[PDB]
């Protein structure tokens, strides 16, 4: 196989991450978009609807149940886990893929997954979904620490001074509940536009507003109606352009060292002298091909495993896909099932694998080698902005990095004798892991971002930054 040629025939991907409070209409809208993009067969729908007969009458609808596909989510009536859907069809630009990602707005689960989804997937586009119904909009803006502002406190400040520019779509959803109240939609747009510009430093070219109804599908593409006074674009038309302009992008895949994030892990049973581990892997950079030797580094201090890639398949997705056929090569940013073969050195019943979410996988460096750090004392290059109360030294914080979030202690504010972090500062800071026998896996490379977010124990954003390896 050419290998070099496989990278060429690979379609260029755009990732869209959906964010917003619970009941914003995210799951409904995203499922509806998938239907409009002909990713759901009428038969598939009705089979979903034949199951939905349970819900007549009910609050739920036919579109959200597409994404809320776990039994616990259907019973609870809201999303709990992030859903990743990769779309590739004739409605998109040729040689491209559109990755859509649903996230939970329910705060308990928002804190568990949504913040990490931003760091892990590193999306080109954010989609903020807002319920514009009467009273709902007003109730969702209590103080400077409301959930919507918390979202903006992250995505507004990630990768400042970056070459590639930011892209934000604000969806003014449930427009039908207000009958497209022109004065009200104008108000909400006015208010957000101000806060985005004045407080979060967004520029006109970096964001736009789109009123819509995910349930009715109004203004998603191409009483459902778009008022005569609306001159703006549809949601999908804008996604289409973003994908198109993302085509003209530099691909350094060949120069990139292979790095993967383990999203899920399962050891095949019964265990034996040689064991086989099934991994759901998000490729962060470079490329992986079956047969290659690899290293699996765990969150547990040290404790790395050597193995070989036995086979690779497409990840089990919400949309109907082929999980039977093997894949020759895995390329950034696709997600693959990876079966890893691992020889145990000693007794195999005493020693057992401790592979978990957030663990990483790289190509083998067994004897320009890839630099890898296992850090308990972590140096952070951060920048603060609006801050209610300064953060004094010795404070307990939560360090979000890639897929993991760990409690840390603030131990040193470098460059100054100050004993507290203050508003609007660019600081260098050291934090120390609290959890015993735990170490943060950090890859030192020009190709890896290592973005972080510091929050309080109450999950309120304090700062954004990067791991300072040097
Ligand atoms: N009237 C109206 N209701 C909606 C719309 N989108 C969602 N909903 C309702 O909002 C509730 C929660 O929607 P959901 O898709 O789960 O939003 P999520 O919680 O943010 O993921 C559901 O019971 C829907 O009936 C819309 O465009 N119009
Ligand atoms: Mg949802």
């Amino acid at each position: 196989i050419d290998i070099h040629s496989f990278i060429a025939t690979h379609p260029l991907n755009l990732t869209c991450l959906f964010l917003g409070d619970t009941n914003a209409g995210k799951s409904t809208l995203l499922g509806h978009l998938l239907y409009d993009l002909n990713e759901i067969s009428m038969s598939s729908m009705r089979e979903l609807q034949k199951k939905s007969s349970n819900l007549d009458p009910s609050s739920s609808n036919s579109f959200k149940v597409i994404l809320d596909n776990t039994k616990t989510e259907r019973e609870n009536g809201f999303s709990m886990f992030k859903k990743v859907i990769q779309v590739e069809n004739d409605l998109l630009p040729p040689s491209s893929t559109l990755t859509l990602i649903d996230t939970p707005g329910s705060i308990k689960y928002f804190n568990k997954e949504t913040l990490n989804s931003i760091l892990t997937f590193d999306p080109e586009v954010y989609v903020l979904v807002i319920d514009c119904n009467y009273d709902s909009w007003e109730k969702s803006l209590d103080g400077p620490n409301n959930q919507i502002y918390e979202i903006l406190k992250v995505i507004s400040y990630l990768n400042k001074n970056s070459a590639c520019k930011k892209h934000l779509i604000i969806l003014l959803n449930k427009a039908d509940l207000i009958s497209w109240d022109k004065h009200r939609l104008e108000m909400i747009q006015s208010e957000l536009n101000y806060v985005l510009k004045e407080n979060f430093q967004w520029t006109d070219a970096e964001f736009q507003f789109i009123p819509c109804s995910g349930l009715l599908g109004s203004n998603l593409n191409k009483i459902n109606y778009v008022p005569e006074w609306y001159e703006g674009p549809t949601f999908f038309s804008q996604l289409y352009l973003l994908v198109e302009h993302n085509m003209n992008k530099i691909e350094t895949t060949l120069e990139e060292p292979f790095v993967g994030t383990i999203l899920q892990s399962s050891v095949l049973q019964p265990i034996a002298e040689i064991n086989y581990v099934s991994l759901k892997v998000l490729i962060n950079s470079g490329y992986i091909q079956s047969g290659q030797t690899i290293e699996i580094h765990t969150q547990y201090e040290d404790f790395h495993y050597y193995g070989i890639v036995s086979r690779m398949k497409n990840s089990k997705q919400i949309l109907e896909t082929n999980t039977k056929n093997n894949i020759s090569v895995g390329l950034n940013p696709d997600i693959l099932e990876v079966l890893v073969k691992i020889h145990n050195t000693e007794d195999f019943t005493k020693k057992q694998f401790h592979i978990r979410k957030g663990d990483i996988i790289i190509h083998s460096r067994k004897t320009n080698t890839l630099k890898l750090l296992a850090l308990r004392l972590i140096k952070l290059s951060i920048q603060t902005h609006a801050l209610s109360d300064p953060v004094d030294l010795g404070s307990e914080l939560l360090l979000y990095h890639n897929l993991t979030h760990n409690a840390v202690k603030l131990v040193k504010i470098l460059g100054t004798n100050d004993i507290s972090i203050n508003p609007n500062q660019s600081l260098i800071v050291e934090v120390e892991i609290i959890e015993p026998d735990f170490a943060l896996n950090v890859i030192d490379s020009k190709y890896i971002t290592n973005n972080i977010v510091l929050t309080s124990i109450d999950h309120k954003v304090i700062a954004v930054g990067r791991i300072a390896c040097q």
